[PDB]
């Protein structure tokens, strides 16, 4: 069993489970408007709205869950404050009425103030029936953006695959442990049942499909993900009124910001985050849009013996085999992932008066872990 | 106590105690250059001498002494060879004879292949007579670039810092205790401690006056000490000849490169790693310049409750005012690192930059002076 320190759940593992959906009374003007994103931004009341409010103190933010779930809220409210109608008309001050208890809130739980993947995937969902299980179905957000971006879908089947990879994440110490206590058959049990827990991931992924069309996406969904890091549109980053003199970048909500998108390389010593230029060095800052526990946790794997030094030293055909399947289901999982980036980013940009950094990115991240593979797929 | 795994001296903390001065005979023709860097440069006869070595093994470097000095011998090398008599006239391959070896060493040690301030402060020590303590006066560094670069002054007066530090660094397992065990009055003991090992580290810090000249350091020693990220004169990085293909970028050695430039921050909460900033950027950056162990303690500590959190949830201002008396050693710290940059940067760049390097080092004054918690 994986320690509490870690904040990683059994069965949901890197999500946050059982997320709240309401906040206390006291900030019932915060969540009318990220409630109502999709209405209000239509209209041309949204920043209106949010300019309107008073500033709330965070204090009535008693415990953890209430904590994140206001992040999620106030990160969706920020989100469409600066991108509006998501045509070009930005707003590049964040009002300080909002923009001080979000920082505040922010440094309170070592978070950049900008809407990241523990906000938007893993704290952005309820069971539909709490005795029914974590399928699809019994599923669903709880804030989106516009009507018809596809948020839910998007959302949902990353939390989905991130809940599959749970099942692997909780192998992790049997695996340390079978290479401490030198117990080979253990080992090799506890690499083959990881392999089968990303094979599983890998069709969980498979449902983007159903609940994601491409047009939604590029022209919708990902305009408002979207940061303030070297973006044209604001330039010098985001003013944060009232709480930091200077504007400051922060990157967009992505995948590359999931624990489970690198803890396995991690653990496989697939060395991704190694001086490999600009994949490794972007991995490594994701870091810093994970909840602190998550990126702890990433260390911590990096503090233990080398799972891939194990593997390699001890001329064992059996063993070697076992680990090339956890390689190659990482393999396949990037490769799937690049087939998305080619549907949902690529062919709607080419169809247009695209996405070519990340497929790059991804392309090297996959290079990397088939080159650590001890014997070729 | 630490445990094992951090390598973390008592006396020395972070420091390699006791490090190894003679490699194996078999790499004679290696120690002869590093040992003869002042004369071999002057002379134009250092980056011959290194294209004229034999490719060698590094498996004769048995133990971790022996691959540490090995480290800093290629490190003091490649930098040289890569700078020259540092007038600008600067190599971009380094040849696959040194570079082979220094990169297989290098991955070896979970180091990058350039000179780290692990390497030329860490491991760079003797003590003449072992029987004296460690003081300037009784100790020396093991390599030098030039004559006159005032590389003992600038190696030791950090490690001597570094040596200081570690008086508060054997303090931190007990903080930690202190905390779980909810034991009040040993907390306030141990940051007391700590605030007081932090004020003996910047006593020692004002000798950096004695043994370096400003002139010399920015015009020699600040030469030899850059890397190649970011750099202008070696744009797209350094080839290492034989082992990557295409150009590395890697930074040069600094104090930000140090253990304790850093972990007390960390201890204390004062988060100078988070956001997306320079400062936060380039904190976290450098511990992949940290000997791997050292790296380990720093995300160990991380790992622990937080002390800040503890103290302000406790109601307690005797509590307060000894984390407050750590903070506080932490601010005069950072103010007093600016005013080295000043006088041995700024100063000498106005009289034919460091303005990269006060900015960062301002954020991070900023940042901790912030942490203050005064009353609550
Ligand atoms: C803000 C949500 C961003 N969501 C995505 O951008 C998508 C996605 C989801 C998940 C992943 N995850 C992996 O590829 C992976 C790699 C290694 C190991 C594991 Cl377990 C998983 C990638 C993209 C959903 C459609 C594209
Ligand atoms: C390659 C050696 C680089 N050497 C320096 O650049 C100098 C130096 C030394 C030490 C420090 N250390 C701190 O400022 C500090 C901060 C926090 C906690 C502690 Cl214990 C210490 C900085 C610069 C020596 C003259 C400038």
């Amino acid at each position: 069993m994986i320690s509490k320190e870690y904040h990683i759940d059994e069965e949901v593992g890197f999500a946050l489970p059982n997320p709240q959906e309401n906040l206390p009374d006291f900030y019932n003007d915060w969540m009318f408007i990220a409630k109502h994103l999709p209405d209000l931004i239509e209209s041309g009341q949204l920043r209106e709205r949010v300019e309107k409010l008073n500033m709330l103190s965070i204090d009535h933010l008693t415990d953890h869950k209430s904590q994140r779930l206001a992040r999620l809220v106030l990160g969706c409210i920020t989100m469409a404050y600066v991108w509006g109608k998501g045509h070009g008309d930005v707003r590049k001050v964040l009002p300080r009425n909002i923009a001080v208890p979000y920082c505040q809130l922010s440094k309170k739980l070592e978070l950049p103030p900008i809407l990241v993947y523990a906000d938007c995937v893993l704290a952005n969902w309820k069971k539909k029936d709490p005795n029914k299980p974590l399928t699809y179905e019994n599923m669903d957000v709880l804030f989106s953006f516009r009507d018809g971006d596809c948020s839910k879908g998007f959302f949902l089947v990353s939390l989905l695959v991130e809940i599959a990879a749970a099942s692997a994440i909780k192998v992790i110490p049997t695996v340390f442990k079978a290479m401490q206590m030198q117990e080979r058959d253990t080992l090799l049990k506890a690499l083959l049942e990881i392999a089968s827990c990303l094979e599983k991931a890998l069709q969980v992924f498979h449902q983007i499909h159903d609940h994601v069309n491409p047009k939604a996406f590029f022209s919708v969904l990902r305009i408002y993900l979207s940061g303030w890091k070297g973006n044209p549109q604001l330039s010098d980053g985001l003013v944060y009124e009232g709480f930091w003199e200077d504007p400051k970048e922060f990157a967009g909500g992505s995948a590359g910001q999931s624990s489970v998108f690198q803890c396995f390389d991690v653990l496989l010593g697939i060395q991704q985050t190694a001086g490999g230029g600009h994949a490794a060095q972007f991995l490594q800052d994701m870091r810093r849009y994970m909840p602190p526990a998550h990126r702890n946790f990433l260390c911590s794997l990096e503090s233990n013996p080398s799972v891939r030094e194990f593997v390699l030293s001890k001329g064992d055909a059996g063993l070697r085999e076992a680990y090339d399947a956890c390689v190659k289901a990482l393999v396949s999982l990037r490769s799937y992932h690049l087939q998305i980036v080619t549907k949902y980013i690529l062919i709607p940009a080419s169809q247009q008066p695209g996405g070519t950094d990340l497929m790059n990115f991804l392309k090297t991240v996959r290079s990397t872990t088939e080159k650590s593979l001890l014997k070729e797929g």
